[PDB]
């Protein structure tokens, strides 16, 4: 999965 | 923050 910060 | 699964 991937996350934006 | 938000994550794509
Ligand atoms: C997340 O955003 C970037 C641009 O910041 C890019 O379009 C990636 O493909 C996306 O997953
Ligand atoms: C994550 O992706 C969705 C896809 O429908 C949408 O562009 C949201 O604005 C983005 O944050």
């Amino acid at each position: 999965y991937y996350c934006y910060y």
